[PDB]
């Protein structure tokens, strides 16, 4: 189920967002879809935290250059190599937790990877990228928020 | 710059354009359209969509190992898939009357029936002739010139 799943990974993520902290706080979380996605239609409802941020939610191009000041948070489909290279260089520099659908690799590219397939949704970190990234990310969650 | 809202909302007028020369051996009173696989120009459609003639089309996500494709689907647009799920998607859809889109890709011989060109200054799309002569749907021939 499609739906189903949407609806898990919405849950995931904001269970992933309670342990992730960035340097200057926002009053609105962004969060940007890039490229393909199956299990994006939820998160581009937008959400909300417990703590009572909201959550504000846009497809964005994978070309569009600003991606690391229009996003705190990106979730990234199924893009090329190319196109991957393309983000994560816009993203350099600035304090982005980023999250991918598919996780087949996770060595290269986003802080986390998502495994949506099977029984319960689980997920790899990749340790380099997020020492990279910017933001601060609990241990703890290195889905039950903080 | 890249607009996915103008790309999206051009899908869906160049999906509608193609149903128009489309007909099903038995009608429908509702258009069902399952989106399948990982899609970035899909969200306008998955809002549901209407015909010139009123016939209303609407929209659902289905899993690519959706084992009854073929019988809940009247069309698909198909997204990321690789060659392995494409043939599973394919199977679903063998002796069903399913028109197929994909949405993105490198060659259009193999599967769907039309294979859009989101990029560029305006989206394209290419017509998969074996697999248009092949299927139950019928298109008719003037699509055949639009296609580019």
């Amino acid at each position: 189920s499609i739906e189903q799943r949407s609806n898990a990974v919405s849950q995931v993520l904001l269970g992933i967002f309670s342990y992730v902290r960035w340097p200057k706080e926002p009053a609105v979380l962004q969060l940007c879809v890039v490229g393909p996605t199956e299990y994006a239609d939820g998160l581009l409802r937008g959400m909300v935290q417990a703590n009572g941020r909201r959550v504000h939610a846009e497809r964005r191009a994978v070309d569009n250059p600003d991606l690391g000041t229009l996003c705190n948070v990106i979730y990234l489909g199924v893009v090329d190599e190319r196109e991957r290279q393309q983000v994560f260089r816009s993203l350099a520099g600035h304090p982005v937790l980023s999250i991918s659908e598919r996780g087949t690799e996770c060595s290269v590219g986003s802080m986390f990877c998502l495994n949506v397939g099977g029984p319960r949704i689980t997920f790899e970190a990749n340790l380099d990228s997020i020492a990279r990234s910017g933001v601060r990310v609990h241990p703890s969650v290195l889905l039950e928020h903080h």
